[PDB]
DNA sequence: AGGCTTTGTTCTCCTG
DNA sequence: AGGAGAACAAAGCCTG
């Protein structure tokens, strides 16, 4: 069994913003889709993006509470 | 199976 | 010393 990492606040607002971009520009791929997201994301400022920071979080707090002794272990 | 693309977090290396 | 460089989370498509 091998673990993967919590989503941080782009990944966290990127569920459902790609989703309604892919619905928008159906003939454009996930490649695309991410550069667009990117700017997308960086046009947002704090308030605008406190809700998905927390959310990234909690998401952290919970990941160390269900794995103590998780730790990072990247591939070269 | 793994690349393409993005941000943010965390890893593994270390020269002068 | 701390930072450059890269992995890896999400998505779904798509050759040989």
């Amino acid at each position: 069994p091998h673990v993967k990492r919590p989503m941080n606040a782009f990944m966290v607002w990127a569920q459902a913003a790609r989703r309604k971009l892919a619905d928008q520009y159906p003939h454009l791929h996930n490649a695309e889709l991410s550069k667009t997201l990117g700017k997308l994301w960086r046009l947002l400022n704090e308030s605008e993006k406190r809700p998905f920071v927390e959310e990234a979080e909690r998401l952290r707090v919970q990941h160390k509470k269900d794995h103590p002794d998780y730790k990072y272990q990247p591939r070269r």
